[PDB]
């Protein structure tokens, strides 16, 4: 399970319990979401995802419960170019979530172009901070950088404008609160910048009962790496 | 990771972090380690356990730290007889570990034959509610019920007598602190009968970085349920 949780403060090279898929993989204590050459300068065309292997009780249909949950991340972003791309996210999903073939770039790594915008041909809720948003490849997107809350679309829900800032640590924290149904987002730099933002969902018509909860990034063209540094999660099954 | 947590206050029908070997499996929200009949009654002849899917990070060599671990669960033995056998164990083991050929009885699904003494063919501790003890078949055991420390071998290290009593449930928190290096054993019944034993023991020379906890139970040619109820743990690397 009704309960569980699990903290990284750092993530050294010995993992057991991380599912990792594409490009992810562990450096210098983080996770290295996209690809990097020897140099660890970005490359193009690269995706990668990670998840944390034990399942998620999200929600339990016979007892009429839905979980709590909160997790706390930070991650950088850097990038040689003015426009580093794409972006990286926080997401839930069924517990065989595999990359969709072709869901580079502005798809992070979420979505399979042709059912990026049908929300009933995905299951995925998602946090995204995206850098890149060029209105000719990325039509779905504001035009400026942003902190988006996607559910079952690459077309958030909801957007905020958000600042890109190289090679600074950003951190975040999610929670869902059951009673009010409300996912909250706060991000904050070191010198206190903040964003907010939040939404309305019943995750029990979007996810399964038992969820996995990861990351997952990508660069089309455009490129920086994504580096995830600290995580924890919690989650408990409440009644509502 | 660097710290683990979950919880299970009963357990559901419907799991999917937990590694059920032999015999066991859930029934009516519990989790009945050893086989049943038709009628739920205990069988001989059975060895069953379970263990969490995630690993545990129970020490790091490269910073030198070492996990504060706590599990708390709740058991009840139920039996036709007066001479209910063999136990049931909470242990700590190597990730890959499988019940070895021929652990019934008295060996408690955690011990092979030929090396159950042995302390150098084994990397297992474990803390057993032993209820049989029969100096012909367990001749490693004191003459009467205990509960006792496993470090190695089915002979414990430290023991302390024990009343079993038959459907109530014991509840149980076992803990390990690092700076200390004392592994406490805490029994309860409801009406506050408690049993207590401990033993200084340095995890770091018995098995390796990561492990994985769980439930071992047997019953050889004596038999009785047993049914693990509730179970609950926490891990967390600490500097010492
Ligand atoms: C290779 C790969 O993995 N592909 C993914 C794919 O990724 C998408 C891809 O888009 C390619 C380009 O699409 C359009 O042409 C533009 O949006 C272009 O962006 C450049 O041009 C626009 C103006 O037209 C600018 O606004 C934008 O900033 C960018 O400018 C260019 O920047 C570079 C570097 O600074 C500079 O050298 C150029 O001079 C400059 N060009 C101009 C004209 O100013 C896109 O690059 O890559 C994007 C970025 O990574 C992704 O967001 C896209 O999704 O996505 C599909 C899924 O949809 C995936 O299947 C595929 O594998
Ligand atoms: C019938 C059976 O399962 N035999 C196992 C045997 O059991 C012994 C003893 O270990 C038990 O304590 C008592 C009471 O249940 O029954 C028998 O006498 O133990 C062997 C291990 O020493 C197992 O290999 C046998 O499978
Ligand atoms: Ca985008
Ligand atoms: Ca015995
Ligand atoms: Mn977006
Ligand atoms: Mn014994």
């Amino acid at each position: 399970q009704d309960s569980l949780s699990f903290g990284f403060p750092t993530f050294p090279s010995d993992q057991k319990n991380l599912i990792f898929q594409g490009d992810a993989q562990i450096k210098n204590n983080a996770v290295q979401l996209t690809k990097t050459d020897s140099n660890g300068n970005p490359v193009a065309s690269t995706v990668g995802r990670i998840l944390f292997s034990a399942q998620v009780h999200l929600w339990e249909k016979s007892s009429s419960r839905v979980a709590n949950f909160q997790s706390q991340f930070s991650f950088s972003l850097k990038s040689p170019l003015s426009n580093g791309a794409d972006g990286i996210a926080f997401f839930i999903a069924p517990p065989d979530t595999t990359i969709p073939s072709g869901s580079g770039g502005g798809l992070l790594g979420l979505f399979a172009p042709g059912t990026a915008q049908n929300t009933s041909a995905n299951q995925v809720i998602a946090v995204e901070f995206d850098t890149f948003y060029a209105q000719d490849s990325n039509t779905w997107d504001p035009n400026y950088p942003h902190i988006g809350i996607d559910v079952n679309s690459i077309r958030s829900v909801k957007t905020v404008k958000w600042d890109r800032r190289d090679g600074q640590s950003l951190n975040v924290l999610v929670t869902f609160n059951p009673s009010t149904r409300n996912l909250d987002v706060v991000a904050t730099y070191s010198d206190g910048t903040r964003y907010e933002v939040s939404y309305e969902v019943d995750v029990r018509s979007v996810l399964p009962e038992w969820v996995r909860v990861g990351f997952s990034a990508a660069s089309g063209e455009q490129y920086q790496t994504h580096t995830l540094e600290s995580w924890s999660f919690t989650s408990t099954l409440l009644y509502t």
